[PDB]
């Protein structure tokens, strides 16, 4: 306790050295003393004498602390409410003046807000009309009678301005009608009303910003009203009449009051003469309160706090009188003979108060209202008043104590005898305080926070509107209840309070709790004790309160004009309402509510002729670009900068005001768009710990919490060893001025090592040294080398590391994930809102660790242990920031730097470059300051070419120079503060951005003073500070607004598909998908499979939400094309491991970040029943929803997958991300197709998670009550995915028409990019200059991949070989043998293309086969060594692909079970085709090519011969050979070679089926027969030796590469060498095969078999003819139609850049009905009538009488064909 006693001594000694102990500093010192003494009490010492001594000392400190009391000022304050009658106020004012002789009465009057009631009423009318219109015209399911009646009575008023009381009565009746409306409609009404009123207030504040006004008066309000709507002179006359009436009433009342009493005794104080009114921290909340209030006859809650803070004294309402003296109560008790009914019930007390007030004011006592009072009570009250009237006027009332403790605000406490008992509570209608009290400041801050949280409904874009929160009197101003109260007040005209007594009590309790031990007497069971109030009555009787000797003297609040009598007795005035027909609304002047494009025909309507002639042409040049910027789904900052700069220039170059207002409306639209377009945040958290605390418990808790919150979140712990060394050196220098190195190094090393080994098993936690990744020329490196030690080094390091590409969240505090709604709900069972915050640390300790606390019930522990940790904590995923790039945490509305949330990788980050340049400038100023060489000239020169020059004012330069002279060595933050005057670098971000955004940035900065959130402030906080568990957001509460947990789909350890084998799933099911979609009536089926997510974790929610967002066919097509492009890019990047250009990588990262965020949001939304309705799969209910309930979108959720049903235009489109989309005319058809697709296919059913399950209870449909909800949840910033087509590098390079001269040959830039030409380690994105050409290198992997899928001409191969021989292969990539770069003639291009396609298919199938084999081998009880060795391979079942093998594990382990029906079926089909070929010359070229490639792969696997992976590959080869031998060796010859047999079969096929196909088959057979080529063997050996071993990729990729090598070796037989200068012209066309026509198959059809088998043969012929109508090779400019057989009357038009193909497809026909393509299978069956209507779909004839061959006309790729 040397860390307690010494500071106790010094704080005591400082307490002596206080000339005036009656001050806040003395109170703080005493608080510190008592806190340290209580900390000493917490020790384990058991000495009772010590306990007594310390408690006596604490009592002494408390007694000394309470000895400091302040005498309040002799001021009595009251607020005059507009429209108040002066007769009911003068009596109470006179009573208070008479009772308080030595007091000054001040009546606060706001002369500028006399007519604000009519302005507020007009705004409310506009807001309610807008809400009604939004409800009506967006609810097409049914009409609402309430809106119709509202419009009818408004139209009835439109003809009778004269009488309005009838209108208010009709509105009351209409509210009685409205009470019966449905609950969701009520919630929507409340939300829309509140949001519209807030938006109108924002519009008024924006108008104030335009006009540049400093104060707000009634003239400005009238001008704004004329701006928004049309005001006749009668409305202005009524406004002025009510203003004059209020002025005259106030003047007459004050004159009458000053005639009797003194002139200076009572006076009028102007409300506008208040400092707090113009304070920027108050956000002009006084003006907002005039609109969002429902207790209009009462006074302002903020104004009384302002008055008490700035002046001090007593505030009282104008309906209260001083408390009765002892004599009065005494006489009442004797006159009532001891009955307590006359001192407790409201009616008799009110009558007695009326009598006393009448008697004191020299009025008629007999005229007291004795209503609802019995006659005997009337007589006894009369005699009581008669006895009282004999008393002197100076003893009727008693004063109150004016001595209060320093920094305290006593609050009046009331006792009301309700029929159910007592209703003790505090009232803000009578308060006491002195000037400058701290508790008033705390209450004001609480009120500001309350208004901030109330504005959350409008400020938060992603705010849910269907959230029926329970009634709990929570601190959050529940928007639903407040909106309902406001609607009731607007309609009816007659609880919760954002700044009422409840908030005052809560803030006072918080202040007293933060006081410490001295505040313990103010706390009474976590509430406010009796010492915090006045008028407290002690209950001497069992329950009755002794009305004789109260603890404190209060005030008689039961008066004839109190809150309970003015509701009925005082009718609503007619001077606080102004009826206006909203139909004349000017929607172009309201950018906050209406998004209006600039229309040149009507934009310049009210402009002056001079301004029109000046700048109409200039503005008309902005219409297209401005509209594109407004309607875009992404932000292009260059266009935004240009448009904003020139709009600002035009604005500054004007003299008119209407045109200025229109341009400001455009700027406001720009600002709103900037606000609304948020971007995702990477799922990364970076913590910069302070290694000087010796307590890593908080850091470990933070790491554990962020680990448990999500299993994908990366955690980076970043520390600087150089900073620790500099700190140690500075400490050594200080110790010297005022062994060790080894000790400090060991200490730091052991701390870091402990942190590292605590989370060693977690790969997501990485501890990194900052100095290891820092550029040498960077500012941070120079600061490290200069011994920078200042505290802001960590903030500068955070900024630098973000600038280095480390995205995510950067913070220094030990942040903890915020609790989710489930955890708060669990804790709420036996806790209140004020105890959950204190109990949260225990729950967090029990969740992350496994510590059990005795202070928490075991039920809580049991309920928490049953839920996953990720369901109770909020992860970093799903967060978002402003489009500017960076976000900051807030503290009481001011942005801080505790948490920095920095965008997502791939998105534009304008703030990052500004911060980088600003830090460079600050470092330059620092180095100039250090050497004392900083004056004005070099200061201006340093920022001469810098954005930060905007801060160079004369006073800023003077301050910088003065501080440099005073202290040459200053921190960078201090330099920035001196230069700019802003507290933090975060504040300077908007100022820096305003240089490039002169108008929008200035407007956004100005709007901060009117309550709008800062543009760089994060609102939804997913983090909490460890010490208090308080959120770091702007307007959020972590307890009453906790986020909903997200449903995480648990996946298997092994996935069914990888990226290599993923297309097999689509290929196996695409035909069935199309057939069954067409059979159910779909007239448009489109295919666009996704290759982005190969694992069903997340259930494809992101893609489903992306497709659901689009509301049009054009946007749908754009999004589908963009998703296909991104899928291709992802396949190239990940499956092939090929480098990508910067733009393509950025696009992929943006798309993946959006997909992850959207999938998280969708999984969150589906599990929350309050947002989206959820129903089980029922076709009738879904049809009713889509037909009667006005539902246009829905999410069909299988346990593993998600589908989308939409209502684009008039069609109903169903989207399956894995396949594509098909649209139907009616919803029932789509639902039937969905159900059929789910049930019919077993593999698809198992993959989707519905295997052996009832789908009527395992399929859920998610929809919204209204279509607005989707617009609210789905983000607006789509990165341009659904509005514009994103072009890759190849697409842009294809537009260039100039070639590049490389190695003496000119080739296009696109071709150079395709072959992998890398410049300076990057793939070329632009035509390289002649200087950079010698530095060009060819990427081996890219070149190999290009050669894999390209059929070059011999000249192209020659050119590629020349380029390779001149430039070479980039080091570290795949070497390429020049002899492998060959070309083919025109007649073999189709064969080469089919061979390459077969190679791809075989690779994809063998990848899955190898994965299955590896899983089988891993399922074996292995011990050690190379024991796994297959002993025999044979296929027992030829019809199913079952192989039996034995393993020489050494323990005799045998598992003879593996299903490989892929290799077996290929050879089965080959044998069948070979045997049946002599009967009819029908063969499959693709099947033969695939068989040849597989055989060659096995043969290459033979030569050049042991872990599980290579064993599996060798086993696959062995099974290939075994299947080939079984299905090809008819006779058991020992000297049997599979290659020879396959070659002989191919030669037989080629001889019997001649032509170019026969030539290709002969070439492949010859390749198989001959020994492997030297080049092929060299390539195989080089790969297997160096390239596979060097890379760490999976074995599947290596196997696929080997298969590709084998297929390339097969492909070498179809190539030919170039011929130079051919002397003679030869024939270069393909040769037709024997049996092209349909007579060949018809010859075998004539064999007497089943008729349906003959039709199957005919259909096979038709499908083969339609499969290969066109083969396009735009690289060579070749079009191949030789495979066309069933596309008649073909017309090829090469005039257009994409050639047009037209023709007639072969079709099915029926004898009676003919060909009817427009009908589905069921309609065709009904027409023909060949079956029953209840027959299964499998019993029908699919494709009958409605089939076409080909299905659709093929599309020729764009190119130049010769």
């Amino acid at each position: 306790y040397a860390n307690e006693i010494i500071e106790i001594k010094r704080i005591m000694g400082e307490y002596n050295l206080l000339p005036d102990k009656n001050s806040r500093n003395g109170l703080k010192l005493l608080q510190k003393q008592a806190d340290l003494l209580k900390i000493i009490m917490e020790d384990t010492s058991v000495t009772e004498n010590t306990f007594k001594n310390i408690e006596i000392a604490i009592t002494d400190i408390k007694r000394e602390y309470y000895s400091h009391t302040v005498d309040i000022e002799k001021n009595i304050h009251a607020i005059w409410v507009a429209g108040s009658p002066p007769e009911s106020i003068s009596d109470y004012i006179k009573t208070f003046l008479k009772t308080y002789k030595e007091f000054t009465y001040y009546l606060w009057v706001d002369e500028k807000a006399f007519g604000a009631a009519k302005f507020t009423s007009v705004l409310k009318q506009i807001a309610f009309d807008l809400a009604c219109r939004t409800i009506q015209q967006n609810t097409p399911q049914k009409n609402i009678d309430f809106i119709n009646l509202y419009n009818e009575i408004r139209k009835k008023y439109n003809n009778n301005p004269s009488g309005q009381q009838e209108y208010l009565n009709k509105l009351r009746e209409l509210y009685a009608t409205y009470q019966k409306i449905s609950t969701p409609l009520k919630h929507m009404f409340n939300s829309f009303f509140l949001e519209n009123m807030i938006k109108l207030q924002d519009n008024f504040f924006n108008y104030c910003i335009v006009k540049g006004v400093t104060e707000i008066n009634d003239e400005l309000r009238i001008n704004y009203l004329k701006n928004v709507i049309k005001l006749s002179d009668d409305d202005i006359g009524n406004y002025q009449k009510t203003i004059n009436d209020n002025k005259d009433r106030v003047k007459k009342l004050i004159l009458d009051l000053q005639k009797q009493f003194g002139e200076n005794r009572i006076s009028i104080k102007d409300v506008n003469s208040l400092t707090s009114l113009s304070k920027s921290e108050n956000n002009h909340n006084y003006q907002t309160e005039m609109l969002l209030r429902w207790n209009y006859p009462a006074a302002s809650d903020l104004l009384r706090m302002y008055i008490l803070k700035e002046h001090g004294g007593i505030y009282t309402d104008t309906d209260m009188m001083p408390a009765y003296s002892k004599q009065v109560i005494f006489k009442i008790m004797m006159q009532t003979n001891g009955d307590n009914r006359f001192l407790e019930d409201l009616k008799l007390r009110r009558a007695i108060s009326d009598g006393v007030l009448r008697y004191v004011n020299n009025q008629n006592i007999d005229e007291v209202n004795y209503n609802e009072i019995s006659d005997a009570d009337k007589n006894i009250i009369k005699k009581i008043l008669t006895e009282i009237s004999k008393m002197p006027e100076d003893s009727i009332f008693t004063k109150i104590n004016t001595r209060i403790p320093r920094d305290t605000m006593p609050i009046l406490r009331r006792y009301h005898l309700w029929p159910d008992g007592w209703n003790i509570r505090g009232l803000n209608g009578f308060m006491l305080s002195h000037k400058g009290s701290e508790v008033i400041d705390a209450v004001i801050a609480g009120q500001n926070q309350a208004y901030r949280e109330l504005r959350r409904i409008r400020d938060n874009i992603h705010s849910e509107i269907y959230f029926k929160q329970t009634d709990e009197l929570s601190s959050l101003p529940d928007t639903d209840k407040i909106g309902g109260i406001l609607v009731k007040k607007y309609l009816s005209g007659s609880t919760l309070q954002i700044s009422g007594p409840d908030l005052i009590q809560r803030k006072m309790l918080q202040f007293f709790r933060s006081r410490g031990v001295l505040g313990e007497e103010f706390i009474n069971e976590r509430k406010l004790s009796d010492k915090a109030y006045i008028g407290v009555y002690k209950t001497t009787g069992t329950g009755k309160y002794d009305w004789l000797t109260p603890e404190s003297i209060g005030v008689n609040d039961v008066t004839p004009a109190d809150e309970s009598t003015w509701c009925i007795g005082k009718g609503r005035c007619v001077d606080d309402f102004l009826f206006k027909d909203v139909s004349t609304l000017k929607t172009e002047n309201l950018p906050e509510l209406f998004l209006t494009k600039i229309d040149t025909d009507t934009f310049f309507s009210q402009w002056s002729t001079k301004t029109k002639k000046d700048l109409q042409k200039k503005i008309q040049d902005l219409t297209v670009r401005y509209n594109e910027l407004i309607d875009s789904s992404t932000i292009d900052f260059k266009n935004l900068y240009e448009i904003d700069q020139m709009l600002h220039m035009i604005m500054l170059e004007m003299n008119d005001d209407i045109a200025k207002r229109s341009l400001f409306s455009l700027q406001v639209q720009i600002a709103e768009k900037i606000r609304r377009m948020t971007i995702p945040v990477d799922n990364i958290i970076n913590i910069y710990p302070d290694l000087h605390k010796k307590n890593d418990n908080d850091l470990s808790m933070s790491i554990k919490g962020f680990l448990a919150s999500n299993p994908h979140t990366k955690i980076n712990i970043l520390y600087s060893n150089k900073t620790e060394h500099n700190i140690f050196i500075k400490d050594l220098f200080s110790f010297a001025v005022m062994a060790f190195f080894k000790k400090h190094n060991e200490n730091i090393h052991n701390k870091i090592q402990r942190i590292k080994d605590e989370f060693k098993e977690y790969s997501r936690v990485a501890i990194h040294n900052i100095d290891k990744v820092i550029f040498k020329g960077q500012t941070l490196d120079r600061l490290y080398h200069e011994g920078y030690v200042f505290s802001d080094i960590n903030t500068l390091s955070r900024y630098t590391l973000h600038g280095l590409g480390i995205t995510g969240v950067h913070t220094e505090e030990n942040l903890l994930p915020a609790p989710s709604s489930s955890l708060i709900n669990i804790l709420k069972e036996h806790y209140n809102e004020d105890e959950i915050s204190a109990k949260l640390p225990l729950a967090y300790d029990y969740i992350l660790n496994k510590k059990e606390s005795s202070s928490i019930p075991v039920e809580i522990l049991n309920k928490l242990s049953e839920l996953p940790p990720h369901e109770l904590l909020t992860p970093v995923l799903g967060q978002s920031v402003n489009p500017l790039g960076m976000g900051y945490s807030s503290d009481n509305g001011k942005i801080t730097e505790q948490v920095i949330v920095s965008g997502a990788d791939g998105f534009d980050n304008p703030i990052s470059g500004l911060i980088y340049t600003y830090l460079e400038d600050l470092y330059n100023i620092h180095v100039r300051m250090r050497e004392g060489t900083l004056n004005s000239q070099n200061l201006r020169q340093l920022l001469e070419n810098s954005v930060s020059s905007c801060f160079l004012t004369e006073q800023s330069i003077n301050k910088l120079l003065s501080e440099a002279e005073k202290r040459p060595y200053q921190s960078l933050t201090e330099i920035h503060q001196h230069l700019t005057g802003l507290p933090t670098i975060a504040d300077a971000t908007l100022s820096l951005l305003s240089v490039g955004l002169p108008g929008t940035g200035k407007l956004l900065r100005r709007e901060q003073d009117y309550g709008r959130p800062p543009v760089t402030a994060i609102q939804d906080s997913t983090f909490v500070l460890p010490y208090n568990f308080k959120g770091i957001g702007f307007n959020d509460n972590i307890i009453s607004s906790a986020p909903v947990a997200s449903s995480l789909h648990f996946i298997a350890e092994h996935a069914k598909y990888t990226l290599l084998s993923w297309p097999e799933f689509y290929r196996h099911h695409a035909q069935r998908w199309f057939e069954m979609a067409k059979g159910y009536g779909s007239q448009n089926i489109d295919f666009h499979p996704q290759s982005l997510l190969v694992t069903q974790e997340g259930r494809c929610m992101g893609l489903a939400l992306l497709y659901l967002q689009t509301e049009d066919t054009a946007h749908y097509s754009i999004l589908q094309e963009n998703l296909m492009t991104v899928s291709a890019l992802h396949q190239t990047s990940n499956r092939d491991k090929l480098p990508l250009s910067k733009d393509d990588n950025s696009l992929m990262t943006r798309t993946y970040s959006l997909i992850e965020m959207l999938q998280y949001q969708g999984n969150k939304y589906i599990t929350n029943e309050s947002l989206l309705h959820k129903t089980a799969w029922n076709q009738e209910r879904i049809t009713l929803l889509f037909n009667e309930k006005g539902v246009k979108r829905a999410l069909i959720s299988t346990p593993n997958h998600t589908l989308v049903l939409q209502q684009l235009e008039d069609i109903y489109r169903l989207t399956d991300p894995n396949f594509g989309h098909a649209d139907f005319l009616s919803p029932i058809d789509a639902l039937k197709f969905i159900e059929a697709m789910i049930q019919l296919t077993p593999t698809l059913q198992e993959y989707y998670g519905l295997l052996n399950k009832d789908i009527n209870k395992h399929i859920q449909v998610h929809y919204a009550e209204s279509d607005m909800v989707w617009n609210k949840l789905l983000p607006e910033n789509d990165a341009g995915l659904s509005t514009r087509i994103q072009h890759t590098t190849t697409d842009r390079l294809a537009n260039l028409a100039e070639p590049v001269a490389v190695a003496g040959i000119s080739l296009p830039v696109k071709t150079l990019y395709d072959i992998g030409a890398t410049l300076d380690g990057r793939r070329i994105t632009s035509p390289p200059t002649s200087e950079q050409i010698p530095s060009l290198r060819l990427n081996g992997d890219v070149l190999n991949d290009y050669l894999s899928r390209t059929v070059l001409t011999p000249e192209q191969a020659d050119n590629i070989r020349k380029i390779l021989h001149t430039q070479g292969i980039r080091s570290g990539t795949r070497p390429i043998d020049p002899e492998m770069i060959r070309g083919t003639q025109d007649d073999l291009v189709s064969s080469q293309t089919r061979l390459q396609r077969q190679a791809t298919r075989v690779k994809q199938q063998l990848a899955g086969v190898l994965d299955t084999l590896q899983q089988h081998f891993q399922n074996i009880p292995r011990s050690s060594g190379r024991h796994l060795s297959v002993e025999n391979i044979e296929l027992a079942d030829i019809g199913s692909g079952r192989f039996n093998l034995q393993i020489r594990d050494g323990e005799t382990l045998h598992t003879t079970s593996v299903e490989v029906p892929e290799v077996v079926s290929r050879f089965q089909k080959l044998s069948t085709m070979l045997s049946a070929l002599p009967a009819s010359g029908i063969m499959d070229f693709d099947l033969g090519m695939s068989v040849v490639g597989v055989v060659q792969y096995a043969r290459l696997l033979q030569q050049g011969h042991m872990d599980i992976k290579q064993l599996s590959e060798a086993t696959l080869g062995s099974m290939i050979q075994i299947a080939g031998n079984k299905f090809l060796n008819t006779e058991g010859i020992q000297g049997f070679r599979l290659e020879s047999a396959v070659a002989e079969g191919m030669r037989s096929v080629a001889t019997r089926t001649g032509g170019t196909m026969g030539k290709a088959l002969s070439a492949s057979a010859r390749v198989l027969e001959l020994p492997v080529l030297e080049t092929v063997l060299g390539t195989w050996n080089l790969y297997n030796s160096v390239i596979q071993l060097q890379q760490a990729t999976s074995y599947s990729e290596t196997m696929a590469a080997r298969v590709q090598i084998a297929f390339d070796s097969i492909s070498l037989g179809l190539t030919a060498a170039s011929v130079a200068f051919p002397p003679l012209i030869i024939a270069t066309g393909p040769i037709a095969a024997i049996g092209m026509g349909a007579s060949s198959i018809a010859r075998n059809v004539a064999r007497k078999e089943e008729r349906h088998t003959q039709w199957l043969e005919y259909k096979k012929f038709l499908t083969d003819g339609s499969k290969h109508i066109v083969v396009a090779s735009p690289e060579r400019g070749l079009l191949d139609f030789s495979g066309n057989k069933v596309f008649g009357k073909m017309v090829l038009d090469l005039r257009q850049s994409p050639p047009l193909l037209h023709g007639e497809s072969s079709f099915n026909a029926d004898r009676k009905i003919g060909h009817r393509p427009d009908l589905g299978d069921w309609q065709i069956r009904e027409k023909v009538g060949y079956a029953n209507s209840i027959s299964p779909y499998s019993s029908l004839a699919h494709g009958y009488a409605n089939s076409k061959w080909p299905r659709t006309i093929p599309k020729i790729p764009s190119g130049e064909y010769d």
